[PDB]
Protein backbone atom coordinates (compact mmCIF):
# COMPACT_ATOMS: atom_id res chain seq x y z
CA UNK A 1 0.00 0.00 0.00
CA UNK A 2 1.47 3.26 -1.17
CA UNK A 3 0.64 7.26 -2.20
CA UNK A 4 1.01 6.53 -6.02
CA UNK A 5 3.95 3.99 -5.69
CA UNK A 6 5.92 6.22 -2.52
CA UNK A 7 5.58 6.04 1.38
CA UNK A 8 2.55 6.80 2.54
CA UNK A 9 4.22 9.76 4.47
CA UNK A 10 4.10 11.38 1.51
CA UNK A 11 0.72 11.96 1.30
CA UNK A 12 0.95 13.98 4.54
CA UNK A 13 2.92 16.66 3.50
CA UNK A 14 1.65 16.53 -0.34
CA UNK A 15 -1.30 17.85 1.89
CA UNK A 16 0.73 20.08 3.98
CA UNK A 17 1.92 22.03 0.94
CA UNK A 18 -1.27 22.33 -1.22
CA UNK A 19 -2.87 23.69 1.68
CA UNK A 20 0.18 26.15 2.33
CA UNK A 21 0.28 27.11 -1.76
CA UNK A 22 -3.68 27.68 -1.48
CA UNK A 23 -3.27 30.11 1.67
CA UNK A 24 -0.63 31.52 -0.02
CA UNK A 25 -1.77 32.01 -3.72
CA UNK A 26 -5.18 32.41 -2.74
CA UNK A 27 -3.41 35.40 -0.72
CA UNK A 28 -1.64 37.14 -3.94
CA UNK A 29 -4.65 36.38 -5.99
CA UNK A 30 -6.68 39.45 -3.99
CA UNK A 31 -4.19 41.17 -2.45
CA UNK A 32 -3.08 43.52 -5.06
CA UNK A 33 -6.74 44.36 -5.22
CA UNK A 34 -7.55 44.51 -2.21
CA UNK A 35 -4.79 47.47 -2.04
CA UNK A 36 -6.23 49.24 -4.94
CA UNK A 37 -9.66 49.19 -2.39
CA UNK A 38 -8.35 50.09 0.28
CA UNK A 39 -6.93 53.04 -1.63
CA UNK A 40 -9.94 54.34 -3.17
CA UNK A 41 -11.95 54.74 0.07
CA UNK A 42 -8.81 56.87 0.95
CA UNK A 43 -7.97 54.43 3.77
CA UNK A 44 -5.01 53.41 1.87
CA UNK A 45 -2.43 56.72 1.17
CA UNK A 46 -0.58 55.45 -1.96
CA UNK A 47 -0.37 54.88 -5.66
CA UNK A 48 -1.37 52.05 -7.77
CA UNK A 49 2.16 51.68 -9.29
CA UNK A 50 3.88 51.92 -5.48
CA UNK A 51 0.93 48.92 -4.79
CA UNK A 52 2.02 46.70 -7.57
CA UNK A 53 5.45 47.64 -6.54
CA UNK A 54 4.45 46.15 -3.28
CA UNK A 55 3.22 43.21 -4.41
CA UNK A 56 7.02 42.78 -6.09
CA UNK A 57 8.85 43.41 -3.19
CA UNK A 58 6.60 41.10 -0.90
CA UNK A 59 6.84 38.13 -3.29
CA UNK A 60 11.24 39.11 -3.40
CA UNK A 61 11.46 38.93 0.43
CA UNK A 62 9.28 35.58 0.72
CA UNK A 63 11.87 34.02 -1.74
CA UNK A 64 15.24 35.56 0.23
CA UNK A 65 13.57 34.69 3.43
CA UNK A 66 13.65 31.05 2.08
CA UNK A 67 17.34 30.55 1.53
CA UNK A 68 17.65 30.94 5.09
CA UNK A 69 15.06 29.30 6.86
CA UNK A 70 16.34 25.38 6.13
CA UNK A 71 19.47 27.09 7.86
CA UNK A 72 17.72 27.53 10.77
CA UNK A 73 15.78 24.26 10.94
CA UNK A 74 19.43 22.62 10.31
CA UNK A 75 20.92 24.12 12.82
CA UNK A 76 18.87 25.83 15.82
CA UNK A 77 15.31 24.15 15.96
CA UNK A 78 14.95 21.10 13.16
CA UNK A 79 12.49 20.60 10.13
CA UNK A 80 9.73 19.51 11.85
CA UNK A 81 8.83 22.57 14.08
CA UNK A 82 10.44 24.60 11.35
CA UNK A 83 7.50 23.50 8.95
CA UNK A 84 5.45 23.51 11.83
CA UNK A 85 5.94 27.33 13.15
CA UNK A 86 6.22 28.53 9.62
CA UNK A 87 2.75 26.84 9.21
CA UNK A 88 1.53 29.02 12.41
CA UNK A 89 2.93 32.42 11.29
CA UNK A 90 1.90 32.47 7.95
CA UNK A 91 -2.03 31.18 9.53
CA UNK A 92 -1.57 34.58 11.71
CA UNK A 93 -0.38 36.99 8.83
CA UNK A 94 -3.89 35.10 6.78
CA UNK A 95 -5.62 36.46 10.06
CA UNK A 96 -4.52 39.88 10.74
CA UNK A 97 -5.94 40.50 7.43
CA UNK A 98 -9.65 38.59 8.05
CA UNK A 99 -9.76 41.17 11.61
CA UNK A 100 -11.56 44.82 10.85
CA UNK A 101 -8.76 46.52 10.16
CA UNK A 102 -7.27 48.42 7.33
CA UNK A 103 -4.32 49.65 5.53
CA UNK A 104 -2.73 49.46 9.20
CA UNK A 105 -2.74 45.62 8.79
CA UNK A 106 -0.46 44.83 6.17
CA UNK A 107 2.61 45.23 7.54
CA UNK A 108 2.04 42.82 9.99
CA UNK A 109 0.72 40.59 7.68
CA UNK A 110 3.44 40.75 5.45
CA UNK A 111 5.90 40.59 8.12
CA UNK A 112 4.58 37.15 9.88
CA UNK A 113 3.96 35.24 6.30
CA UNK A 114 7.70 36.10 5.00
CA UNK A 115 9.00 34.54 7.87
CA UNK A 116 6.75 31.97 8.22
CA UNK A 117 7.20 30.85 4.82
CA UNK A 118 10.69 30.96 5.18
CA UNK A 119 10.34 27.93 8.03
CA UNK A 120 7.97 26.42 6.04
CA UNK A 121 8.88 26.36 2.39
CA UNK A 122 12.78 25.05 2.45
CA UNK A 123 12.10 22.53 5.16
CA UNK A 124 8.82 20.95 3.76
CA UNK A 125 10.84 19.82 0.61
CA UNK A 126 13.77 18.08 2.70
CA UNK A 127 11.30 16.26 5.24
CA UNK A 128 10.17 15.13 1.64
CA UNK A 129 13.81 13.86 0.60
CA UNK A 130 13.80 12.51 4.42
CA UNK A 131 11.08 9.47 2.94
CA UNK A 132 13.58 7.74 0.46
CA UNK A 133 16.79 6.25 1.82
CA UNK A 134 19.95 7.25 0.14
CA UNK A 135 19.52 4.51 -2.60
CA UNK A 136 15.69 4.56 -3.46
CA UNK A 137 14.80 5.17 -6.96
CA UNK A 138 11.68 6.28 -6.17
CA UNK A 139 12.93 10.20 -5.36
CA UNK A 140 12.49 11.92 -8.47
CA UNK A 141 9.17 10.56 -8.93
CA UNK A 142 8.14 11.66 -5.12
CA UNK A 143 9.23 15.07 -5.67
CA UNK A 144 6.97 15.39 -9.01
CA UNK A 145 4.05 13.68 -6.67
CA UNK A 146 4.98 16.59 -4.48
CA UNK A 147 5.41 19.44 -6.76
CA UNK A 148 1.90 17.99 -8.53
CA UNK A 149 0.03 19.23 -4.74
CA UNK A 150 1.70 22.55 -4.99
CA UNK A 151 0.72 23.02 -8.38
CA UNK A 152 -3.23 22.09 -7.11
CA UNK A 153 -3.25 24.36 -4.59
CA UNK A 154 -2.09 27.17 -6.52
CA UNK A 155 -4.85 25.93 -8.82
CA UNK A 156 -7.86 26.06 -6.99
CA UNK A 157 -6.86 29.07 -4.52
CA UNK A 158 -7.53 31.83 -6.56
CA UNK A 159 -11.04 30.16 -7.72
CA UNK A 160 -12.75 29.66 -4.05
CA UNK A 161 -10.83 32.97 -2.49
CA UNK A 162 -11.91 35.09 -5.20
CA UNK A 163 -15.44 33.42 -5.41
CA UNK A 164 -15.38 34.25 -1.87
CA UNK A 165 -14.41 37.77 -1.98
CA UNK A 166 -17.12 38.74 -4.47
CA UNK A 167 -19.13 36.88 -2.48
CA UNK A 168 -18.54 37.93 0.96
CA UNK A 169 -15.99 40.72 1.03
CA UNK A 170 -12.06 40.59 1.81
CA UNK A 171 -11.82 39.85 5.10
CA UNK A 172 -14.14 36.65 4.47
CA UNK A 173 -11.69 35.66 1.76
CA UNK A 174 -8.59 36.47 3.63
CA UNK A 175 -10.08 34.08 6.58
CA UNK A 176 -10.78 30.99 3.84
CA UNK A 177 -6.76 31.56 3.23
CA UNK A 178 -6.17 30.96 7.07
CA UNK A 179 -8.47 28.02 6.80
CA UNK A 180 -6.59 26.29 4.36
CA UNK A 181 -3.09 26.97 6.32
CA UNK A 182 -4.96 25.55 9.44
CA UNK A 183 -5.97 22.49 7.60
CA UNK A 184 -2.87 22.34 6.29
CA UNK A 185 -1.64 22.42 10.16
CA UNK A 186 -3.91 19.67 11.51
CA UNK A 187 -3.32 17.06 8.77
CA UNK A 188 0.76 18.13 9.28
CA UNK A 189 0.66 17.27 12.97
CA UNK A 190 -1.16 14.78 13.18
CA UNK A 191 -0.10 13.07 10.05
CA UNK A 192 3.42 13.59 10.52
CA UNK A 193 3.26 11.58 13.91
CA UNK A 194 2.17 8.48 12.40
CA UNK A 195 4.92 8.91 9.30
CA UNK A 196 7.37 11.47 10.11
CA UNK A 197 10.84 10.17 11.70
CA UNK A 198 11.18 11.55 14.99
CA UNK A 199 15.19 12.45 14.12
CA UNK A 200 13.84 15.68 12.44
CA UNK A 201 12.26 16.87 15.75
CA UNK A 202 15.56 18.11 16.53
CA UNK A 203 18.20 19.71 14.47
CA UNK A 204 20.65 17.34 12.41
CA UNK A 205 23.83 19.79 12.52
CA UNK A 206 23.15 21.69 15.42
CA UNK A 207 25.85 24.21 16.74
CA UNK A 208 28.46 23.09 18.53
CA UNK A 209 29.66 25.05 21.70
CA UNK A 210 31.97 27.05 19.70
CA UNK A 211 29.56 28.20 17.22
CA UNK A 212 27.13 30.21 18.96
CA UNK A 213 28.93 32.94 19.24
CA UNK A 214 30.29 34.21 16.00
CA UNK A 215 26.85 33.45 14.28
CA UNK A 216 25.32 35.67 17.11
CA UNK A 217 28.08 38.48 16.33
CA UNK A 218 27.47 37.87 12.42
CA UNK A 219 23.56 38.15 12.67
CA UNK A 220 24.03 40.77 15.32
CA UNK A 221 25.91 42.97 13.11
CA UNK A 222 23.97 42.86 9.82
CA UNK A 223 21.03 43.90 11.92
CA UNK A 224 22.74 46.84 13.33
CA UNK A 225 24.22 47.85 9.80
CA UNK A 226 20.84 47.66 8.44
CA UNK A 227 19.14 49.28 11.28
CA UNK A 228 21.94 52.20 11.00
CA UNK A 229 21.22 52.36 7.39
CA UNK A 230 17.43 53.08 8.22
CA UNK A 231 18.89 55.89 10.90
CA UNK A 232 20.54 57.58 8.00
CA UNK A 233 17.81 57.45 5.20
CA UNK A 234 15.20 58.89 7.71
CA UNK A 235 17.70 61.91 8.65
CA UNK A 236 18.56 62.53 5.08
CA UNK A 237 14.73 62.70 3.81
CA UNK A 238 14.64 59.23 1.92
CA UNK A 239 11.93 57.95 4.31
CA UNK A 240 9.29 57.43 1.92
CA UNK A 241 7.53 53.59 0.90
CA UNK A 242 8.89 53.81 -2.28
CA UNK A 243 12.33 54.38 -0.68
CA UNK A 244 12.52 51.64 1.40
CA UNK A 245 11.38 49.64 -1.16
CA UNK A 246 14.18 50.65 -3.20
CA UNK A 247 16.99 49.60 -0.33
CA UNK A 248 15.26 46.35 -0.24
CA UNK A 249 15.36 46.35 -3.83
CA UNK A 250 19.56 47.28 -3.26
CA UNK A 251 19.50 44.49 -0.66
CA UNK A 252 18.07 41.64 -2.50
CA UNK A 253 20.37 42.84 -5.96
CA UNK A 254 23.76 43.02 -3.52
CA UNK A 255 23.67 39.74 -2.15
CA UNK A 256 24.33 37.91 -5.28
CA UNK A 257 26.53 40.85 -6.76
CA UNK A 258 28.55 40.61 -3.38
CA UNK A 259 28.86 36.51 -3.42
CA UNK A 260 29.86 36.63 -7.42
CA UNK A 261 32.32 39.47 -6.78
CA UNK A 262 33.58 37.35 -3.34
CA UNK A 263 33.99 33.92 -5.34
CA UNK A 264 35.39 35.24 -8.08
CA UNK A 265 38.27 36.89 -6.42
CA UNK A 266 37.05 30.47 -12.79
CA UNK A 267 33.66 28.23 -14.78
CA UNK A 268 32.03 30.80 -12.25
CA UNK A 269 31.77 33.21 -14.62
CA UNK A 270 30.44 31.21 -17.50
CA UNK A 271 27.41 30.66 -14.62
CA UNK A 272 26.57 34.82 -14.95
CA UNK A 273 25.07 34.95 -18.26
CA UNK A 274 22.64 31.47 -17.06
CA UNK A 275 21.87 33.75 -13.81
CA UNK A 276 20.60 37.04 -15.63
CA UNK A 277 18.88 34.84 -17.71
CA UNK A 278 17.02 33.37 -14.66
CA UNK A 279 16.91 36.55 -13.07
CA UNK A 280 15.05 38.15 -16.38
CA UNK A 281 12.86 35.16 -16.83
CA UNK A 282 11.87 35.06 -13.05
CA UNK A 283 11.15 38.62 -13.25
CA UNK A 284 8.52 38.23 -16.02
CA UNK A 285 6.90 35.27 -14.50
CA UNK A 286 6.51 37.31 -11.35
CA UNK A 287 4.27 40.10 -13.15
CA UNK A 288 1.79 37.68 -14.19
CA UNK A 289 0.25 38.25 -10.40
CA UNK A 290 0.80 42.22 -10.40
CA UNK A 291 0.80 43.29 -14.53
CA UNK A 292 -0.62 40.93 -16.22
CA UNK A 293 -3.34 40.72 -12.90
CA UNK A 294 -3.91 44.96 -13.56
CA UNK A 295 -4.11 43.83 -16.94
CA UNK A 296 -7.38 41.61 -16.25
CA UNK A 297 -9.12 43.82 -14.23
CA UNK A 298 -8.91 46.96 -16.54
CA UNK A 299 -8.52 45.81 -20.33
CA UNK A 300 -10.23 42.04 -20.45
CA UNK A 301 -14.22 41.63 -20.94
CA UNK A 302 -14.39 40.17 -17.31
CA UNK A 303 -17.82 40.63 -16.40
CA UNK A 304 -18.96 37.53 -15.97
CA UNK A 305 -16.50 36.30 -13.57
CA UNK A 306 -13.92 37.24 -10.32
CA UNK A 307 -10.83 38.91 -12.33
CA UNK A 308 -8.38 37.07 -9.73
CA UNK A 309 -9.62 33.91 -11.63
CA UNK A 310 -6.66 34.15 -14.32
CA UNK A 311 -4.02 34.03 -11.41
CA UNK A 312 -5.34 29.76 -12.38
CA UNK A 313 -3.71 29.96 -15.37
CA UNK A 314 0.03 30.08 -14.28
CA UNK A 315 -0.34 26.65 -12.58
CA UNK A 316 -3.01 24.98 -14.68
CA UNK A 317 -0.54 24.93 -17.45
CA UNK A 318 2.26 24.27 -15.53
CA UNK A 319 0.42 20.87 -14.55
CA UNK A 320 -0.75 20.20 -18.46
CA UNK A 321 2.42 20.67 -19.73
CA UNK A 322 4.44 18.67 -16.81
CA UNK A 323 3.35 14.80 -17.99
CA UNK A 324 4.48 15.71 -21.61
CA UNK A 325 7.62 17.08 -20.98
CA UNK A 326 8.12 14.02 -18.73
CA UNK A 327 7.89 12.39 -22.06
CA UNK A 328 9.82 14.57 -23.96
CA UNK A 329 13.17 14.40 -22.06
CA UNK A 330 12.66 10.63 -22.24
CA UNK A 331 12.50 10.52 -25.76
CA UNK A 332 20.14 14.67 -29.28
CA UNK A 333 18.44 16.41 -26.02
CA UNK A 334 19.41 20.30 -25.97
CA UNK A 335 22.06 21.66 -23.98
CA UNK A 336 21.06 23.62 -20.34
CA UNK A 337 22.18 26.76 -21.33
CA UNK A 338 20.54 26.14 -24.19
CA UNK A 339 17.09 25.70 -22.53
CA UNK A 340 17.81 29.10 -20.37
CA UNK A 341 17.89 31.60 -23.69
CA UNK A 342 14.94 29.79 -25.76
CA UNK A 343 13.38 29.82 -21.94
CA UNK A 344 13.67 33.41 -22.04
CA UNK A 345 12.98 34.05 -25.72
CA UNK A 346 9.62 32.40 -24.15
CA UNK A 347 8.93 35.05 -21.55
CA UNK A 348 9.44 37.38 -24.34
CA UNK A 349 7.20 36.23 -26.65
CA UNK A 350 4.58 36.40 -23.67
CA UNK A 351 5.20 40.05 -23.39
CA UNK A 352 5.28 40.83 -27.00
CA UNK A 353 1.77 39.22 -27.47
CA UNK A 354 0.94 41.71 -25.11
CA UNK A 355 1.54 43.99 -26.85
CA UNK A 356 -0.48 43.40 -29.99
CA UNK A 357 -4.02 44.17 -28.37
CA UNK A 358 -3.16 47.82 -28.03
CA UNK A 359 -1.30 48.67 -30.95
CA UNK A 360 -4.57 46.74 -32.89
CA UNK A 361 -7.06 48.20 -31.08
CA UNK A 362 -6.25 50.89 -28.65
CA UNK A 363 -6.15 50.97 -24.99
CA UNK A 364 -9.59 52.30 -23.74
CA UNK A 365 -11.56 49.58 -24.40
CA UNK A 366 -11.53 45.99 -23.59
CA UNK A 367 -10.12 42.91 -24.95
CA UNK A 368 -10.55 39.12 -24.78
CA UNK A 369 -9.38 36.78 -21.74
CA UNK A 370 -7.46 34.87 -24.85
CA UNK A 371 -4.94 37.31 -24.98
CA UNK A 372 -4.22 36.57 -21.25
CA UNK A 373 -4.55 32.59 -21.93
CA UNK A 374 -1.90 32.73 -25.05
CA UNK A 375 0.43 35.17 -22.67
CA UNK A 376 0.58 32.39 -19.74
CA UNK A 377 1.26 29.69 -22.20
CA UNK A 378 4.07 31.06 -23.22
CA UNK A 379 5.61 31.83 -20.24
CA UNK A 380 4.70 28.45 -18.78
CA UNK A 381 6.20 26.88 -22.07
CA UNK A 382 9.63 29.01 -20.67
CA UNK A 383 9.50 27.58 -17.45
CA UNK A 384 9.79 23.86 -18.63
CA UNK A 385 12.70 24.57 -20.37
CA UNK A 386 14.42 27.27 -16.99
CA UNK A 387 13.38 25.82 -13.81
CA UNK A 388 13.77 21.99 -13.97
CA UNK A 389 17.08 22.33 -15.36
CA UNK A 390 18.18 25.77 -13.15
CA UNK A 391 19.28 23.58 -9.96
CA UNK A 392 21.46 21.12 -12.39
CA UNK A 393 23.22 23.85 -14.41
CA UNK A 394 24.34 25.24 -11.11
CA UNK A 395 25.85 22.37 -10.06
CA UNK A 396 26.10 28.75 -5.72
CA UNK A 397 23.00 26.26 -5.16
CA UNK A 398 21.86 29.45 -3.11
CA UNK A 399 22.44 31.49 -6.55
CA UNK A 400 19.73 29.17 -8.18
CA UNK A 401 17.03 29.92 -5.33
CA UNK A 402 18.08 33.18 -5.15
CA UNK A 403 17.30 34.03 -8.64
CA UNK A 404 13.89 34.42 -8.68
CA UNK A 405 14.14 36.69 -5.18
CA UNK A 406 16.27 39.18 -7.52
CA UNK A 407 13.92 38.85 -10.66
CA UNK A 408 11.13 40.20 -7.97
CA UNK A 409 13.48 43.14 -6.73
CA UNK A 410 13.85 44.25 -10.36
CA UNK A 411 10.41 43.98 -10.62
CA UNK A 412 9.55 45.73 -7.64
CA UNK A 413 11.47 48.60 -10.37
CA UNK A 414 9.78 47.50 -13.55
CA UNK A 415 6.20 47.18 -12.62
CA UNK A 416 5.75 51.59 -11.21
CA UNK A 417 6.33 51.57 -15.38
CA UNK A 418 2.89 49.94 -16.21
CA UNK A 419 -0.22 51.88 -16.63
CA UNK A 420 -3.05 52.03 -19.67
CA UNK A 421 -0.61 55.49 -21.54
CA UNK A 422 2.30 52.93 -21.79
CA UNK A 423 0.70 49.81 -21.83
CA UNK A 424 1.89 48.83 -25.19
CA UNK A 425 5.77 50.23 -24.74
CA UNK A 426 5.78 47.86 -21.23
CA UNK A 427 4.82 44.96 -22.96
CA UNK A 428 7.07 45.42 -26.47
CA UNK A 429 10.09 46.87 -25.14
CA UNK A 430 10.46 44.53 -22.05
CA UNK A 431 9.43 41.67 -24.41
CA UNK A 432 11.70 42.38 -27.06
CA UNK A 433 14.19 42.98 -24.23
CA UNK A 434 14.18 39.36 -23.37
CA UNK A 435 14.10 37.88 -26.61
CA UNK A 436 17.58 39.79 -27.84
CA UNK A 437 19.19 38.19 -24.67
CA UNK A 438 18.01 34.88 -25.17
CA UNK A 439 19.37 35.53 -28.84
CA UNK A 440 22.39 36.58 -27.27
CA UNK A 441 22.71 33.35 -24.96
CA UNK A 442 22.14 30.93 -28.00
CA UNK A 443 25.82 32.66 -29.05
CA UNK A 444 27.44 32.38 -25.79
CA UNK A 445 26.09 28.33 -25.34
C1 LIG B 1 1.18 27.17 -26.16
C2 LIG B 1 1.29 28.19 -27.25
C3 LIG B 1 0.15 29.14 -27.42
C4 LIG B 1 0.46 30.52 -27.89
C5 LIG B 1 -0.59 31.56 -27.70
C6 LIG B 1 -1.04 32.31 -28.91
C7 LIG B 1 -2.43 32.02 -29.41
C8 LIG B 1 -3.52 32.99 -29.01
C9 LIG B 1 -3.20 34.33 -28.88
C10 LIG B 1 -4.28 35.31 -28.49
C11 LIG B 1 -5.60 35.16 -29.18
C12 LIG B 1 -6.30 36.41 -29.62
C13 LIG B 1 -7.72 36.62 -29.17
C14 LIG B 1 -8.82 35.89 -29.89
C15 LIG B 1 -10.19 36.51 -29.86
O1 LIG B 1 -11.18 35.80 -29.74
O2 LIG B 1 -10.32 37.88 -29.98
C16 LIG B 1 -11.57 38.47 -29.87
C17 LIG B 1 -11.64 39.93 -29.54
O3 LIG B 1 -12.53 40.09 -28.50
C18 LIG B 1 -10.31 40.45 -29.11
O4 LIG B 1 -10.28 41.63 -28.39
C1 LIG C 1 -7.06 28.08 15.65
C2 LIG C 1 -7.39 29.14 14.64
C3 LIG C 1 -7.72 28.70 13.25
C4 LIG C 1 -8.85 29.39 12.56
C5 LIG C 1 -8.52 30.43 11.54
C6 LIG C 1 -9.12 31.80 11.72
C7 LIG C 1 -10.39 32.13 10.99
C8 LIG C 1 -11.70 31.83 11.68
C9 LIG C 1 -12.84 32.57 11.42
C10 LIG C 1 -12.80 33.72 10.42
C11 LIG C 1 -13.93 34.72 10.44
C12 LIG C 1 -14.06 35.66 9.27
C13 LIG C 1 -14.18 37.13 9.55
C14 LIG C 1 -15.55 37.77 9.49
C15 LIG C 1 -15.60 39.21 9.06
O1 LIG C 1 -14.72 39.98 9.44
O2 LIG C 1 -16.61 39.68 8.24
C16 LIG C 1 -16.36 40.74 7.38
C17 LIG C 1 -17.43 41.77 7.17
O3 LIG C 1 -16.86 42.90 6.63
C18 LIG C 1 -18.49 41.28 6.24
O4 LIG C 1 -18.63 41.89 5.01
C1 LIG D 1 26.28 42.24 1.76
C2 LIG D 1 25.18 42.71 0.85
C3 LIG D 1 24.38 43.91 1.27
C4 LIG D 1 25.05 45.24 1.18
C5 LIG D 1 24.19 46.42 0.88
C6 LIG D 1 24.84 47.59 0.20
C7 LIG D 1 24.21 48.95 0.40
C8 LIG D 1 23.00 49.02 1.31
C9 LIG D 1 22.23 50.17 1.38
C10 LIG D 1 22.55 51.39 0.54
C11 LIG D 1 21.43 51.98 -0.28
C12 LIG D 1 20.93 53.36 0.06
C13 LIG D 1 19.44 53.58 0.12
C14 LIG D 1 18.74 54.11 -1.11
C15 LIG D 1 17.42 54.82 -0.90
O1 LIG D 1 16.70 54.48 0.03
O2 LIG D 1 17.02 55.83 -1.75
C16 LIG D 1 15.71 56.29 -1.70
C17 LIG D 1 15.38 57.57 -2.40
O3 LIG D 1 15.98 57.58 -3.63
C18 LIG D 1 13.90 57.71 -2.58
O4 LIG D 1 13.26 58.74 -1.92
C1 LIG E 1 14.15 38.98 -38.15
C2 LIG E 1 14.84 37.68 -38.42
C3 LIG E 1 15.45 36.96 -37.26
C4 LIG E 1 16.05 35.62 -37.51
C5 LIG E 1 17.03 35.09 -36.51
C6 LIG E 1 17.86 33.91 -36.91
C7 LIG E 1 19.25 33.80 -36.33
C8 LIG E 1 19.38 33.30 -34.91
C9 LIG E 1 20.61 32.89 -34.42
C10 LIG E 1 21.84 32.94 -35.31
C11 LIG E 1 23.04 32.16 -34.85
C12 LIG E 1 22.86 30.68 -34.62
C13 LIG E 1 23.06 30.15 -33.23
C14 LIG E 1 23.43 28.70 -33.09
C15 LIG E 1 24.40 28.26 -32.01
O1 LIG E 1 24.03 27.45 -31.17
O2 LIG E 1 25.69 28.74 -31.97
C16 LIG E 1 26.39 29.04 -33.13
C17 LIG E 1 26.51 30.49 -33.48
O3 LIG E 1 27.34 31.09 -32.56
C18 LIG E 1 27.05 30.71 -34.85
O4 LIG E 1 27.86 31.80 -35.06
C1 LIG F 1 -3.59 26.65 25.30
C2 LIG F 1 -3.46 27.45 24.05
C3 LIG F 1 -2.21 27.28 23.24
C4 LIG F 1 -2.06 26.02 22.46
C5 LIG F 1 -1.43 26.11 21.11
C6 LIG F 1 0.06 26.01 21.02
C7 LIG F 1 0.64 24.85 20.26
C8 LIG F 1 0.34 23.46 20.79
C9 LIG F 1 1.30 22.47 20.70
C10 LIG F 1 2.64 22.77 20.06
C11 LIG F 1 3.29 21.66 19.27
C12 LIG F 1 4.64 21.91 18.65
C13 LIG F 1 4.89 21.26 17.31
C14 LIG F 1 6.30 21.07 16.85
C15 LIG F 1 6.51 20.02 15.79
O1 LIG F 1 7.64 19.66 15.50
O2 LIG F 1 5.42 19.47 15.16
C16 LIG F 1 5.60 18.53 14.17
C17 LIG F 1 4.79 17.27 14.23
O3 LIG F 1 5.26 16.48 15.26
C18 LIG F 1 4.91 16.52 12.95
O4 LIG F 1 6.11 16.65 12.27
C1 LIG G 1 14.57 30.42 15.35
C2 LIG G 1 15.00 31.14 16.59
C3 LIG G 1 15.98 32.27 16.45
C4 LIG G 1 17.43 31.94 16.29
C5 LIG G 1 18.33 32.99 15.73
C6 LIG G 1 19.42 33.54 16.60
C7 LIG G 1 20.81 33.53 16.03
C8 LIG G 1 21.97 33.81 16.96
C9 LIG G 1 22.56 32.80 17.72
C10 LIG G 1 22.05 31.37 17.64
C11 LIG G 1 21.10 30.91 18.71
C12 LIG G 1 20.98 29.43 18.95
C13 LIG G 1 20.65 28.97 20.35
C14 LIG G 1 20.89 27.53 20.70
C15 LIG G 1 22.27 26.97 20.49
O1 LIG G 1 22.67 26.74 19.36
O2 LIG G 1 23.10 26.73 21.57
C16 LIG G 1 23.40 25.43 21.93
C17 LIG G 1 24.32 24.64 21.05
O3 LIG G 1 23.55 23.80 20.28
C18 LIG G 1 25.27 23.84 21.86
O4 LIG G 1 26.37 24.48 22.39
C1 LIG H 1 -0.19 22.52 -31.64
C2 LIG H 1 0.10 23.90 -31.14
C3 LIG H 1 -0.83 25.00 -31.56
C4 LIG H 1 -0.51 26.39 -31.13
C5 LIG H 1 0.45 27.18 -31.96
C6 LIG H 1 0.94 28.49 -31.41
C7 LIG H 1 0.55 29.76 -32.12
C8 LIG H 1 1.67 30.73 -32.42
C9 LIG H 1 1.40 32.00 -32.90
C10 LIG H 1 -0.02 32.46 -33.14
C11 LIG H 1 -0.21 33.86 -33.67
C12 LIG H 1 0.27 35.01 -32.83
C13 LIG H 1 -0.77 35.78 -32.05
C14 LIG H 1 -1.54 36.88 -32.74
C15 LIG H 1 -3.04 36.82 -32.67
O1 LIG H 1 -3.59 36.34 -31.68
O2 LIG H 1 -3.81 37.31 -33.71
C16 LIG H 1 -5.17 37.04 -33.73
C17 LIG H 1 -6.12 38.15 -34.08
O3 LIG H 1 -5.46 39.35 -33.97
C18 LIG H 1 -7.29 38.15 -33.17
O4 LIG H 1 -8.25 39.13 -33.33
C1 LIG I 1 5.12 34.10 -36.02
C2 LIG I 1 4.15 35.20 -36.31
C3 LIG I 1 2.98 35.35 -35.38
C4 LIG I 1 1.98 36.40 -35.72
C5 LIG I 1 2.29 37.80 -35.29
C6 LIG I 1 2.93 38.72 -36.28
C7 LIG I 1 2.96 40.18 -35.90
C8 LIG I 1 2.14 40.57 -34.69
C9 LIG I 1 1.87 41.90 -34.42
C10 LIG I 1 2.38 42.99 -35.34
C11 LIG I 1 1.74 44.33 -35.17
C12 LIG I 1 0.27 44.33 -34.88
C13 LIG I 1 -0.46 45.65 -34.96
C14 LIG I 1 0.04 46.66 -35.95
C15 LIG I 1 -0.18 48.11 -35.60
O1 LIG I 1 -0.59 48.40 -34.48
O2 LIG I 1 0.07 49.11 -36.52
C16 LIG I 1 0.30 50.40 -36.08
C17 LIG I 1 -0.60 51.49 -36.58
O3 LIG I 1 0.15 52.37 -37.32
C18 LIG I 1 -1.24 52.21 -35.44
O4 LIG I 1 -1.59 53.53 -35.64
C1 LIG J 1 3.99 32.81 -30.71
C2 LIG J 1 4.01 34.21 -31.21
C3 LIG J 1 4.22 35.30 -30.21
C4 LIG J 1 3.70 36.66 -30.54
C5 LIG J 1 4.70 37.73 -30.83
C6 LIG J 1 4.50 38.54 -32.08
C7 LIG J 1 4.25 40.01 -31.91
C8 LIG J 1 5.40 40.87 -31.43
C9 LIG J 1 5.20 42.22 -31.18
C10 LIG J 1 3.82 42.82 -31.38
C11 LIG J 1 3.63 44.28 -31.06
C12 LIG J 1 4.66 45.23 -31.60
C13 LIG J 1 4.58 46.66 -31.15
C14 LIG J 1 3.38 47.45 -31.57
C15 LIG J 1 3.46 48.95 -31.40
O1 LIG J 1 4.12 49.42 -30.48
O2 LIG J 1 2.79 49.78 -32.27
C16 LIG J 1 2.44 51.06 -31.86
C17 LIG J 1 1.06 51.24 -31.31
O3 LIG J 1 0.21 51.54 -32.34
C18 LIG J 1 1.03 52.34 -30.31
O4 LIG J 1 1.29 52.02 -28.99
Amino acid sequence: KTFFGQPLGLSTLFMTEMWERFSYYGMRAILLYYMWFLISTGDLHITRATAASIMAIYASMVYLSGTIGGFVADRIIGARPAVFWGGVLIMLGHIVLALPFGASALFGSIILIIIGTGFLKPNVSTLVGTLYDEHDRRRDAGFSIFVFGINLGAFIAPLIVGAAQEAAGYHVAFSLAAIGMFIGLLVYYFGGKKTLDPHYLRPTDPLAPEEVKPLLVKVSLAVAGFIAIIVVMNLVGWNSLPAYINLLTIVAIAIPVFYFAWMISLRVVSYIPLFIAAVLFWAIEEQGSVVLATFAAERVDSSWFPVSWFQSLNPLFIMLYTPFFAWLWTANQPSSPTKFAVGLMFAGLSFLLMAIPGALYGTSGKVSPLWLVGSWALVILGEMLISPVGLSVTTMMSMWFLSSSVGSALNAQLVTLYNAKSEVAYFSYFGLGSVVLGIVLVFLS
